[PDB]
DNA sequence: GCCAGCGCTGGC
DNA sequence: GCCAGCGCTGGC
């Protein structure tokens, strides 16, 4: 695992990052939600959210937000 | 007044 | 029934 994970997310621009936080308790325990963090820190918890800052610097129609990587 | 952590729900 | 997407709020 119920660990905490943030890295580099290979699939974005430079400096993007990828985490994804197990939460702890209630009916959703278990459950990973999946953010990503711009190289200024800004957190973002949807494809639609990101697609309004990356959307024009790259194609997003591929991007699988829950897993982070291009489908292949 | 924010926001991490969770629940709700429309669309499938 | 599942889950993307996001509304809500307790604790700060």
């Amino acid at each position: 695992s119920m660990e905490r994970k943030r890295w580099e997310c290979p699939a974005l621009p430079q400096g993007w990052e990828r985490e994804e936080v197990p939460r702890r308790s209630g009916l959703s325990a278990g459950h990973r939600d999946v953010f990503y963090y711009s190289p200024s820190g800004k957190k973002f918890r949807s494809k639609p959210q990101l697609a309004r800052y990356l959307g024009g610097s790259m194609d997003l129609s591929t991007f699988d937000f829950r897993t982070g990587k291009m489908l292949m």
